């Protein structure tokens, strides 16, 4: 199995 | 008034 | 309105 | 043998 990298930022 | 970052990895 | 930032690389 | 990147705003 293979795993991704999930990277999110909220900021205002 | 948001500022954070969430980031995971997903093992498909 | 609002907007995010989404983020996601793949690689192996 | 994968290697990429993708990332997009989501303007809700």
């Amino acid at each position: 199995r293979i795993c991704q990298f999930v990277l999110i930022r909220v900021c205002r």
